[PDB]
């Protein structure tokens, strides 16, 4: 929210709290998920992902990311169960990457960093709009799955074809007829915490689900991420990489697992 914000030296996640004071608050996001202390919750529900009616619409180069946004004035695609009360809607998802293979993640697993982070953004209905549910500290669900460098993603594939049709801020293109399902592990074994956006307005309103098993994509697919700019057409060339921020202090949480 508000400009200039970034991932520079001299914008970058270390001067966000002077224009988002949060950015220093109770329930920031990422975390560190350390293995050994997170426990397992038999209260958890079974979690529910159905995005089989899922309607992809357009990617976005924000400036930040990219986005793959989708319909969501019906319950077209939802997120359920596991520690969510009611049904989250999925309004777009885009990804955290690095320069180099041994970082990209926001979150990290026993101080393991990740090529890469999924994060697949949903909205509480109940507030009926977006806009409504980032002012609820349940208005948002985010589902987090790490990337590994190994074998491609078949499922991938359409997204990092279309890339180079949005290279620049600002630059966006038809994405009809995606299936986000393609972008899934085989388990749905997650961690779970109160957590915040991770980037600017930083505003704390996100449960965080965030999977075990990560998906393997490969070198030329993570690659091609890195060819993106955080510049607009014509402005001088600045290579779209290391668009994450590091692990916040937990505070007073406590993490759980749904699997022993
Ligand atoms: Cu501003
Ligand atoms: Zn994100």
């Amino acid at each position: 929210m508000s400009h200039h914000w970034g991932y520079g030296k001299h914008n970058g996640p270390e001067h966000w709290h002077k224009d988002f004071p949060i950015a220093k608050g109770e329930r920031q996001s990422p975390v560190d998920i350390d293995t050994h202390t997170a426990k397992y919750d038999p209260s958890l529900k079974p979690l529910s992902v159905s995005y089989d009616q899922a309607t992809s619409l357009r990617i976005l180069n924000n400036g930040h990311a990219f986005n793959v946004e989708f319909d969501d004035s019906q319950d077209k695609a939802v997120l359920k169960g596991g520690p969510l009360d009611g049904t989250y809607r999925l309004i777009q998802f885009h990804f955290h990457w690095g320069s180099l293979d041994g970082q990209g993640s926001e979150h990290t697993v026993d101080k393991k960093k990740y090529a890469a982070e999924l994060h697949l953004v949903h909205w509480n209905t109940k507030y009926g709009d977006f806009g409504k549910a980032v002012q609820q500290p349940d208005g948002l669900a985010v589902l987090g799955i790490f990337l590994k460098v190994g074998s491609a993603k078949p499922g991938l594939q359409k997204v990092v074809d279309v890339l180079d049709s949005i290279k620049t801020k600002g630059k966006s293109a038809d994405f009809t007829n995606f299936d986000p399902r393609g972008l899934l592990p085989e388990s749905l074994d997650y961690w779970t915490y109160p957590g915040s956006l991770t980037t600017p307005p930083l505003l704390e309103c996100v449960t965080w689900i965030v999977l075990k098993e990560p998906i393997s994509v490969s070198s030329e697919q993570v690659l091609k991420f890195r060819k993106l700019n955080f510049n607009g057409e014509g402005e001088p060339e600045e290579l779209m990489v290391d668009n994450w921020r590091p692990a916040q202090p937990l505070k007073n949480r406590q993490i759980k697992a749904s699997f022993k």
